[PDB]
């Protein structure tokens, strides 16, 4: 064993056995132990990583997802697996089958939400059905006959109730919608949650994972289980939120993906003949969420800032979430030139300690980087590929072929872990974790 | 959809994909429907299919085969999965669980052996192994330490019992024992088995294949069960099988498979300082049984004849299995030469009508040729593999090369077939079937 | 025998063995023996397929060709090689030497222009250059601080001497100018073009590809020479052209290449800190051009016209020139929508008959179409190459990705042909085409 | 900048276009200006990287070598590009044309031999060629029937000349002839070489390689040059070297070559029905020379020795030369095992410094190892090409597929390198060396 790495062929056939593995029957773990369930945007990344395998297992992952959307059009975060147990918070935890009126009725969800990347998925399985002929298009075509009224109900909910004063970003209640638990991004607002009396808990996923250092610590713990308390008092009432939640920020990376998401679901609809209203409030939605978050900008190096609603301050963190506007567009010329050179340089994928030429989730020079604690500094391959697929998008052909070349290099060890050390390329996190396989296997090609 | 192919990535992940799709939890079915079990070559072939993926589960496999073979050292052709039906004859009409002695304790198996390829899925996985690390070579060498004295019972039982009189040549008592149920091989030995009062049945293989053209007709399984019922009122007796059987036939492809296991279990036996004694009787076992082979050959072209021992008469067909002198070695030069060029000319891979130059199952330019009907005619990609494999040990890297590259381009479609049309490419039998995925997998490497 | 296509390696092995077997030293020739000369769009191609290779000898192409450059800062459409004859119209028949004040010393050149490709080229030579380290880097800088004055005359005098009234699209006066010789574009043109007392000629081109359905007919050449005739009258001078000249055309395929150019170039300006008046006026012609390219469209469709000067009339054809707008960008949201519909759809990409989802030169449903005749239907991988790298350009991942995997399909026979039959895949024209072996090599990466 | 090495499709086409480059019409230099002419056996294996690309063009590299063979049959190790210099000794110093009677014609060479692996390129030839079609087929039958006599007589004075007493090996009266110079085989033979007045020279090989660890000694090469003066004083008679050479040793390797080319041989006469007695002949050398070969083995290891002819002495060095049974075959089976443990185990391709899995000529263990000096330990390509294509022809298709990968890892740098450090991996000897690029092109495929 001189060298461990795979062929790029014993790398995707591994891809596909990891995701049909972690499939349990109309949805895919997004890891075997860490995380038994299906996570809303995982389940997205999976729906692309099943598109070159099946699209008809593909458009099941995303029914089945959207089988579990809320009343109101919100899409959870998680969609539990009946009988599972190994993750918590779990259903009990949340309690959102008894408390929540707009929760599902044949389905065991969390009670918050997490970003919209579902029609990046969705263009993704209609791009692969276009390739395979006339029962495979049918497939697809029929998918969107029954979802689009859902997707929509999806993208309006998180327009009109998260976007409550059309400022264009999109406000979280909780760090785990956007995806990041334990970005440095989040920490002043953290700062000013105070846990009550919080039911005792003990920790499930630093059982799985027991290295302290890959995890958020127990005060972080305790801050994310006393905002379940919170939403749980309002029975999770949108209009109550406002009021009583401790954590209230403006997410500028999910406000991005929003946008682009908008942007791709308009053009399907074009596309696919949907009802025109439509596809013009998706147009509307795209351009407004671009420029709120243009409007967060370092005047300077184009940078995206978040915003804490609580504090009424702008949110200066040195994270990858900072590129947000590289993913939707709208910067002038100039300031996007500037933001491009702060990505490439020695602050982010230039620094010289790098092994891979790739996005660290936390630059390795600001002081909140922590080489292997989840979203304080490792590589994230689920991040590379959104880049590298919006990227793509931008028109940066170069720009994105290198980023792939650089995940699949970092991926040829073949643990599809679920992030990586910058420095030395050691897997951290769940090992086999369901995305990063997917990502793999749509870069593959 | 100008060009329905795959590129090699998408058909590498789409073979694990249905490789991982067909695993029940400990055993792969070599179909998804028509083959919903465990069969023993099959078994072998998944092992080396999975190899590339995990060698724990490649290993898993073998031990679950394994695990049932008989008292006296027989690997039953079949072993049943708990409470799946849809195959016939299916466990209650073989009955070994309540009238053979020799059947395992805790497995539903069949009463009958196939081929033992076994020893080869053991040589690739110990190649996988070798290439992967201290704790993948540990599981690897565990196995054999397991398993060794279970694959000497194996050929010691081929050797003793199916060779009573070292003829070097092994004895079947059912067609279904050479792999190829309605080979045009075994029509002069079926028509001489006369069956009696047969119990009713009804088919399920035409049930999942309904078009007549592509399995076995009625009467031949008339015969298939009726041979059955032979066995059954001996209660599977291995003394009592010459007596009593109207199918004995020394099959001359599977004796030349015997040979070449042997040779290769010698050879792991020795790298792995198994006992001597066993490594020697390997050896005299792989050169009597080579000698065996060369003694049915035909003296101008060296085409393999099998021996019909009731009628005591050489069948002379014009089958693959002629072949078998390739895969063995032991061929005076000049007749191998010959023996190479009817392979390679207008009677098999050089016919001129061939959408691929790969080996027909009965040469198209025989009266027996069928080019739909399963063993008469089609191209069969577990023999590609078997016989590409063979070539390349033999020393013959070209030849092998060939075969695989026109193995994959046969394969490119996805469809995974068990067999295909040998003018059109058209694919027929099962889809999906395990083997066909595995061999697609050893190739891309 | 069963498959003539050759494996990615092998076929880029092949693309630059040829790359290499044409090369006289500094200066590749376009084809072995039809085109034995460098010409001038296809040199820029060259250097593509060179940068793989060597940036070195990318660089010494186009430094080549830029040698060459008129004292004006017209970049003339052949270069011709020392000594060598076997093209027609050749260095005497042209006499720019001898007539042309603003022709290049100690090199032989035509006396007219084609398009401004070369931009496309020093981009790709650079990114190349980036992924190779600092000495290949220094290589390219040298070659931008050494050339950067002379591209910026270059695309001056398109700006300034080919569009004098600033309508945003370059007039030619030679249909060799277009790149396209016997386009159906220029018919309507080359009708009122008379020719007077022609001085006797023989054809050089049909005496190689003897094919007289591949080739223009002896009518078509009269009209060519004669337009030669024309432009010595005047001895080549800008001023006096217009007064002279029976053949004035706008081009707007060549106008959205200058426009994609203009754009190109100047973002290279701004990378490598080059004065902010010449990035200035690069920004702005590129603005004009694209404006001048959108100005032409058909309101519904979005097809580009070409515009005949002396006619003072739109010319009105289906070709692959209606999709400049494509190249160049600028059309409102539905008339591009409407324009990609008309390329995908049965009259270009989408026609059923096509082997290959690829664009055609002339539409296989116009009047005009001649599936073997030079740009009259044939399929050119230099117009797949360039329409794949401007579609990426603009973000169209999925639409370049198509283009590359089907022009890589028909070049896969190793002809690298200049271009093929649209129904039949045959390759004709020239073999061993030196910028069709170039896209095979940007392509395979 | 974070990986230099190539994509397989990006070193296929470099190493096309090296070769190409050092195409000076009809022959191919080995390297551009160490060895700036065609030497014997990298001729051979140019023609096997030239075979993938143009067969008739590899059918040109054999017929320039030999229209260059002597009238003995003796193919010289060298023939000189016409008024190049820059190799010593050149043409002058071997002064062959004036003194040689057996001398070519009207071209100008060495006058020493060199090893015969030319047999081995033309199988790559007609392999590939019969993967082309007829008319490629038919190049190489002409050559076959233009040069069949010619490579018997090349053969048959070898075995002849060079083999005078039967003993089935072949005496050498240079050390170039082994092309392995400064071998640590050769030590005790040139101890004994004393030089008397030496003519004075200038060496040109390190005014190009200037690193002095690179390359033999200035007492090495006066060694060299007097076995030069020694064979001139006789006028390269074969009858009288035996009375006047200083050095007279029987090469072991060259010899397992011979017997492998022997055999090659007599398989293309039998396909292509060449005379009969030719054949015989060539089975009959093949059997004499792999006899002659398993003379030399240790009883126990099955290491091979070289033979000191004038010293009586059987040569005990530790160099890859030592597993030269491996390639002819004959061993015992027990001590073949023995002699593959000692390839695999720590004194060679298992090291534990190595930074790839490929044979090192000496063994690093080895008091005579030199990591950088030439033949005295580095990594050669041109080796690792022919162990694997030889171990492939064993049927050992497992170990040449692992050297073959490691070589291509080692390569993929693109220095093409003509030998490589075997800790560091570092690039030695000449860049840009012709084999080290045709095995990279035949191990692509
Ligand atoms: O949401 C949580 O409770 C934990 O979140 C982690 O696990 C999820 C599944 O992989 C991802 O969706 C998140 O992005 C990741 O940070
Ligand atoms: O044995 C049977 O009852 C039916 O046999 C067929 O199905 C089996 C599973 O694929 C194979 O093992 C045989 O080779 C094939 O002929
Ligand atoms: O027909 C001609 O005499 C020359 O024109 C052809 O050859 C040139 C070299 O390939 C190209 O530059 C043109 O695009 C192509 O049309
Ligand atoms: O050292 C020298 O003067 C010549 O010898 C070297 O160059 C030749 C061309 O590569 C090879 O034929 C030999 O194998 C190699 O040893």
């Amino acid at each position: 064993p001189h060298d461990p790495s795979f062929t790029p062929t014993q790398l995707a056939a591994r891809a596909a056995y990891l995701l049909r593995g972690n499939d349990l029957g109309t949805m895919t773990t997004a890891a075997p132990l860490l995380y038994p369930h299906m996570w809303s945007w995982d389940a997205a990344f999976v729906a692309i990583g099943l598109a070159p395998l099946s699209v008809e297992r593909a458009v099941v992952e995303l029914d089945t997802l959207l089988s579990a959307q809320w009343r109101n059009g919100m899409i959870p975060h998680i969609v539990f697996a009946n009988g599972v147990d190994g993750y918590f918070p779990g259903p009990a935890r949340w309690a959102t089958a008894t408390l929540a009126d707009n929760a599902p009725r044949n389905r065991l969800t969390s009670g918050i939400t997490q970003p919209p990347v579902h029609a990046i998925a969705v263009q993704r399985i209609l791009e692969h059905a276009r390739t395979r002929g006339r029962s495979t298009r049918a497939v697809a075509e029929a998918f969107l006959d029954r979802r689009w009224g859902d997707l929509m109900r999806w993208h309006r909910w998180l327009a009109e109730c998260r976007d409550r004063n059309e400022r264009g970003r999109i406000t979280l209640y909780h760090g785990w919608e956007s995806g990041m638990a334990n970005s440095p991004r989040w920490d002043s607002a953290y700062a000013n949650v105070v846990p009550g009396k919080l039911p005792e808990y003990q920790r499930a996923d630093n059982v799985i994972i027991t290295d302290p250092s890959q995890r958020p610590s127990d005060g972080e713990y305790d801050r994310y289980l006393w905002l379940l308390e919170e939403m749980k008092a309002v029975r999770y009432d949108d209009e109550r939120l406002p009021s009583v939640m401790s954590f209230q920020v403006e997410d500028v990376f999910f406000s991005a993906i929003f946008s682009v998401a908008c942007q791709v679901l308009a053009e399907i609809g074009e596309d696919y003949k949907r009802p025109h209203a439509d596809v013009k409030d998706l147009y509307l939605w795209a351009e407004r969420f671009r420029a709120g978050v243009v409007e967060t900008t370092d005047q300077r190096t184009g940078a995206a800032r978040d915003f804490d609603v609580l504090a009424e301050k702008w949110l200066v963190t040195e994270t990858a979430a900072q590129f947000a506007p590289l993913l939707c567009g709208g910067l002038p010329h100039d300031r996007e030139r500037a933001l491009l050179k702060l990505l490439e340089g020695p602050r982010f994928c230039g620094h010289p300690d790098l092994k891979y030429g790739l996005i660290p989730s936390t630059s390795p020079v600001s002081r909140d980087f922590r080489p292997r604690e989840y979203w304080r500094g490792p590589v994230w391959p689920v991040l590379t590929w959104l880049f590298s697929w919006c990227f793509a998008r931008r028109g940066w052909a170069e720009r994105a072929r290198l980023l792939r070349q650089e995940g699949l290099r970092q991926a040829s060890d073949g643990s599809f872990a679920e992030y990586y050390e910058p420095f030395t390329g050691e897997p951290l996190g769940s090992m086999q974790q369901s995305w990063t396989a997917a990502a793999v296997l749509d870069w593959l090609g």
